[PDB]
């Protein structure tokens, strides 16, 4: 292998990126997503401030740009998001009780509908759980409609799109912790009543030396649910600038990752939050942390990327 696409294909595994449809207009941006990945997921323009900015009035250019990108270039495409507290619109959070309700399994429909026979999997609910278990505490989902919305928009998902694969998605679920336990519970009484459910995700957005040891043994704890696992928004990310000790750990925590991933046989792939760190979330989020991704800001391949390589086989 010479790329990482390359790597992943022969490991019989996905490598993703998520994608920002206005950077395709850069040609280098566009170069390494061609040719350095095989799936791809839209950063932002497949959630509902994106897709419904008004009740019932869907803007499909910017999810139909990411998903004709997938087809042209044979990417697989990941759906991302359904149902998810952030990126939320006002006159959703200013409805209530049945209303909302209805609001939300209209979403599900319209996108999912949309998109069908394009989206090959959908991360139907986003970040339910809560750090420390049980569920999330500043969702307008959990709030208007309590614990029963994940099952709703689960079955209304199925409703739309019969054959997408259908995935609950969360952060800080790597370890096998509280949160992780909150979420292995509901994915076992989902396949225990037969509530459309095929897949799990972990974001594993990570910090540099800190990768957690029992990854591989929580993705396979799930995968014996009967259900595939994804890595779906990898990144690892450190106090800014890098320096050679940082590079280095942050390479060794690319591969730990990996390798979790093709330890597990049900792991479908890993999926990066971005190619380059010019463009990169996390310096917006968290002060003085950044150079999270595997290619810097002038496009240069980090140490990450030699790990990437190594770890799926190549
Ligand atoms: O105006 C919008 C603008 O809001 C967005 S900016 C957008 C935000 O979403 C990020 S993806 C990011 C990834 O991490 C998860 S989990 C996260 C981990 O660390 C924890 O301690 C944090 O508290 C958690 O939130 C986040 O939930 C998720 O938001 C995208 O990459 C950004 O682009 O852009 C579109 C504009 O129209």
């Amino acid at each position: 292998a010479t790329t990482l696409k390359e790597a992943a294909d022969g490991a019989g595994r996905d490598f993703g990126f998520a994608l920002d449809p206005n950077r395709l207009s850069e040609a280098q941006y566009k170069a390494i997503a061609d040719s350095e990945f095989n799936l791809v997921v839209a950063e932002n323009a497949m959630k509902w401030d994106a897709t419904e900015p008004s009740q019932n009035s869907f803007s499909f250019g910017a999810g139909d740009r990411v998903a004709s990108y997938a087809a042209d270039t044979g990417k697989e495409l990941y759906g991302h998001t359904l149902v998810w507290h952030s990126q939320l619109p006002d006159w959703a959070k200013n409805l209530n009780g049945s209303a909302f309700e209805s609001a939300m399994v209209n979403h599900v429909t319209k996108v999912a509908d949309h998109f069908e026979g394009k989206v090959a999997s959908w991360d139907v609910v986003n970040e339910a759980f809560a750090d420390g278990g049980g569920r999330r505490q500043d969702s307008a989902f959990q709030q208007k409609l309590g614990n029963g919305y994940i099952e709703t928009a689960f079955r209304a998902a199925r409703a739309a799109d019969p054959t997408a694969k259908l995935c609950i998605n969360d952060y800080n679920v790597e370890g096998i912790n509280a949160k992780s336990n909150s979420l292995y519970d509901l994915v076992k009484d989902f396949k225990a009543r037969g509530v459309p459910l095929d897949c799990v995700g972990f974001q594993s957005h990570l910090i540099v030396g800190q990768v957690p040891g029992d990854f591989r043994q929580n993705l396979q704890r799930f995968a014996d649910l009967g259900v595939d696992v994804r890595i779906t928004e990898l990144d690892i990310r450190m106090r800014t600038p890098s320096d050679a000790t940082k590079l280095a750990t942050q390479a060794a925590d690319y591969k730990k990752v990996v390798q979790a991933c093709m330890q597990v046989t049900r792991c479908q792939g890993v999926t990066v939050w971005g190619i380059t760190d010019k463009y990169s979330w996390v310096p917006d989020v968290f002060p003085g942390e950044g150079a999270a991704l595997v290619w810097d800001a002038s496009y240069a391949k980090k140490p990450a990327y030699a790990a990437v390589m190594e770890a799926f086989g190549a």
